[PDB]
C-alpha cells in the first residue's frame, strides 16, 4: 500500500537559493529550503517518493483540498550541535499524530517509518540550510491534501503529500525569556468533544485568525481558549497550556489539561510530562483546568508558573490574562521562572547533543 | 477598494472540450466547463477580473489555503428555460453570505454587485453548457482562499477569488421525489456555539466525510445532525432540516432550527420561509426542535412531512431516522408528501421562466 524510501527518486536543484545569515531577523516560515519531497496518490495505491526543487504546485481549481478542507499539516524542528550533527527531535509522535489526522480526514494511509526516512533523506540534501546559533533551527512542515477533481463532499480518490523546510531563528529576542498576555473570553471556541481539535487539521486553524486579532484590539498577545460552562483552560493561541502552583490539597504540582478530544496532543507537551515525572520532585498530572479554580489559586498566592507549549516557542511564559473585563497578574517572571528555565535548559542539552538521549533521530 | 467587471479581460479556450448533451450521464461536480473566473488580490488591492480557459491554479507549497483552511466557497445554481434564456436564482443572497465568509476568516471584501456582474458574464459566456432538460441546471461554485507565502498563522496579504461551474443532472430523474433514510447519533458534532459552522468554509466539511461513511455503513444515505443534550436537530447531511407537523397547541406550522450559530442559513431556506409566510394558510416558524420532540409527535400522528432544503436537492424527502438502534418510520411519503410537492412545483415554475419573478437574474 504505502510508498518506500528505497524507491525515492532524486532532482537535485540547477537553481539554488540565497540562503539566510545568523544576523539577519527572519520571520516564521516564509524563507523556504532549494528542495522538498512529493508524493502523489490514487484509488490504486501511491505512487514512487520524490526529492524535486522547490516549486509551485500545479492543483486542479476543484481540488478538494481547496473547497472541503481535505488537509492537514505537521510540525517539527531539525536542530544542528557544534559537531554539525542535525537531529530531529520525538519524530516518530508527529508521524504517529499525522497518521491519525489522515484517518479522520478519510485520507491515505502510509507508512510512518518510511515517510520518516523519506523526510531524513530530504533534510540530508537541504543540510546547509539547518542553521547552528543558538535557539534557531529547521522547521519540517509535512502536508497530505485530498486532490480529488471534484465537487462531491466525499473520500477523496486522489491525494498528495508534500514536506517543505525552512530556517527558523529564535523566538525570544536575544536569547531571553519574554512573557505573553492572553484573551480569556468564553464567547470564543477552538474544538469541541466529538470535534476535531485533537488533530492538526488546517480547518481548527483559519477561524482563530479574527479571534486574535480581537485579542490583539483588547490589548493581549495570545488567546487564552476556554471551553464548557465551567470555562476549562484548554490551549494558549496554538500551544498547550500548563500551571505550575501548590493545588487545592497542598500539594506542589505541575498540571496540564487531558486528551479528552479538545487538546491537541503536543509532542513538546508530552515530552514536559515525561521529563518532570522522570525527576520525581513535584506531583505532574493530567487534569481539567477551571477559571474558577485558578481564579482562587491566584487570590490565596498559589501559583508560581503558567507557560504555553509547542515546537514554536518550546515554554512561553504568560504573565497577564484577561477574564470577564478583569487583569489577573500572573507571578510565572516574579518566581524566577524557575521550572520553565529548567525545562529551556533540560530540552537544549538533549536537542543540541550535548547530552546523548533516546528522543533524538541522527539525520 | 474592489474589483471593477468594467475592467474584465475575456481570454477564449483555444481547446474547448466536448459537451456531454443528449442522454448523458452527468455525476454532480465532476464534468467542468470552458472558461473560469479569476481575480487575484494583494497588498495593492484587488486586480482586473479575468475570464480565462479551464486551468490548474499555480499555488505556492506554504499558500495559507492548504494549511490552515483559509478558504470559502459558495453554491448556486444557473437555470436554462426551454427559449434558451438563463437565469440565476437569489444570486445576491449568495453574494451576501460569501461576504460574511471573508469577514470570518479575513479575507478581503470585495462589492457584491461587481462579482455578480463577473459572475453573469462568465455565465454567458459558457452559456451553451447550461443544460435544458427537466430538473437539470448549470452549478456555480465562487471560492475565495488565502494565498499567503507563508507558515504563519495570520491574516493574508494575498488572496484569490476564482469561480469554476459545473453541467449538473436532475436530483430527482424522471421527476418524482424519492426519500432517504438519516443516521441520528448524538457522537457527531457538525458545529458548536461560538464556533463557524453558520458560515460556508470549507474547515466545517472535510470532518463529516468519515461520518457520511458510517451513516452508509449502518444503511443510511444522510446524517441527522444533532446537538447539544437535548439533541436539537440542526442539520440533514449539509442540507437545513423542515418538519411539517401539528405542533403541542394543535396548530399546524412549518417549523426550521433557528440562525443561532450552528445553523447555516441556507437560500432555500430563506425562499421556502418567505414562499410559506406569503401564502399565510398555516404557521411558520423558525424555533428548536428536538429528538424527544419529534418521537412524541411521531406516536401521537403528529408529524406529516420531514424534509433538507438546499441548491443541490431543492426539496428532500426523509422517510426513516436511525436514532438509538431503533427505526423511526416519517410518514412523509404517505402524506403526499403535499407540502414537498408544492414547494417543488412553485421553485420549478419560477427557475425555469413559466411564473415571472423578482427573484429571477437574467443572464
Ligand atoms: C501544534 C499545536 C500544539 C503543540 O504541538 P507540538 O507538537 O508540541 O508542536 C498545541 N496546540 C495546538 C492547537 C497546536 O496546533
Ligand atoms: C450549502 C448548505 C446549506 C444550504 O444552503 P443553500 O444556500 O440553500 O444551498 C445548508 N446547510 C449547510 C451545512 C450547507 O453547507
Ligand atoms: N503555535 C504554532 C504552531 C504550533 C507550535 O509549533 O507551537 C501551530 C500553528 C502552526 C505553526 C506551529
Ligand atoms: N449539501 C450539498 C451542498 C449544499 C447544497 O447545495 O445542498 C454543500 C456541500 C457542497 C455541495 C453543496
Amino acid at each position: 500500500s504505502s510508498f518506500k524510501a528505497a524507491d525515492l527518486q532524486l532532482e537535485m536543484t540547477q537553481k539554488p537559493h540565497k540562503k539566510p545569515g545568523p544576523g539577519e531577523p527572519l520571520v516564521f516560515g516564509k524563507t523556504f529550503t532549494d528542495h522538498m519531497l512529493m508524493v502523489e496518490w490514487n484509488d490504486k495505491g501511491w505512487g514512487q517518493p520524490r526529492i524535486q526543487p522547490f516549486q509551485n504546485l500545479t492543483l486542479h481549481p476543484a481540488s478538494s483540498s481547496l473547497h472541503y478542507s481535505l488537509q492537514l499539516f505537521e510540525g517539527m524542528k531539525a536542530f544542528k550541535g557544534k559537531d554539525q550533527q542535525v537531529r530531529l527531535f520525538r519524530p516518530w509522535l508527529n508521524m504517529d499524530r499525522m497518521l491519525r489526522s489522515a484517518m479522520r480526514l478519510c485520507l491515505p494511509s502510509f507508512d510512518k517509518l518510511e515517510l520518516l526516512e523519506c523526510i531524513r533523506r530530504l533534510i540530508e540534501v537541504d543540510k546547509d540550510w539547518v542553521p547552528d546559533a543558538a535557539g534557531t533551527s529547521l522547521y519540517v512542515r509535512p502536508v497530505l491534501i485530498g486532490n480529488e477533481p471534484s465537487l462531491g463532499v466525499s473520500q477523496p480518490r486522489r491525494a498528495l503529500l508534500f514536506v517543505i523546510l525552512c530556517p527558523v531563528g529564535a523566538y525570544f529576542p536575544g536569547g531571553s525569556v519574554t512573557p505573553v498576555s492572553l484573551l480569556a473570553d468564553p464567547a470564543f471556541i477552538r474544538a469541541w468533544v466529538g470535534g476535531v481539535g485533537n488533530y492538526k487539521l488546517g480547518g481548527n486553524y483559519g477561524p482563530t485568525v479574527l479571534v486574535q486579532q480581537e485579542a490583539l484590539k483588547r490589548g493581549c498577545e495570545q488567546v487564552l481558549w476556554l471551553y464548557g460552562p465551567d470555562h476549562q483552560l484548554t490551549e494558549v493561541g496554538t500551544m498547550n497550556i500548563f500551571v505550575y502552583w501548590t493545588h487545592e490539597d497542598g500539594v506542589l504540582e505541575l498540571v496540564t489539561p487531558p486528551l479528552n478530544g479538545v487538546i491537541l496532543p503536543g509532542v513538546v507537551r508530552q515530552s514536559l510530562l515525561d521529563m518532570a515525572q522522570t525527576w520525581g520532585e513535584f506531583r505532574v498530572v493530567e487534569r481539567t483546568i477551571t477559571m474558577k479554580q485558578l481564579l482562587r489559586a491566584l487570590e490565596e498566592g498559589r501559583v508560581r508558573e503558567v507557560f504555553g507549549s509547542g515546537t514554536a516557542c518550546q515554554v512561553c511564559p504568560v504573565h497577564r490574562i484577561l477574564y470577564k473585563d478583569r487583569n489577573l497578574h500572573i507571578p510565572t517572571m516574579e518566581n524566577g521562572p524557575e521550572l520553565i528555565l529548567r525545562f529551556q535548559k533540560e530540552l537544549k542539552e538533549i536537542q543540541y547533543g550535548i547530552r546523548a538521549h533516546e528522543w533524538m533521530f541522527p539525520v
